[PDB]
């Protein structure tokens, strides 16, 4: 029951994404959703999503800091490879 997801989130530049992340092996998986953030205002983020791609950037077989500090720098619009829970 897995299938491939691309959706795109404006994240204004005085918005945080506001998205946690925990690493099971390699894969990425979003943790929580903060309310405030560019991820729950969109909503198109949920728990439980294993994110592959951002903006082009392979995620899988990245670290949690790794992929905090990759979306510290990632303004506008934020395009997301993604596989729903
Ligand atoms: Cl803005």
């Amino acid at each position: 029951g897995e299938t491939v997801k691309i959706v795109r989130i404006e994240k204004a530049r005085d918005i945080p994404l506001g998205a946690t992340v925990r690493n099971e092996m390699d894969s990425v998986i979003i943790s929580r959703i903060v309310k405030g953030g560019a991820a729950e205002k969109s909503g198109l983020l949920h728990e439980g999503d294993e994110v592959l791609e951002i903006n082009g950037i392979e995620i899988r077989g990245k670290d949690v800091n790794e992929v905090f500090d990759l979306l510290s720098d990632m303004h506008g619009t934020l395009t997301f490879v993604l596989i729903p829970s």
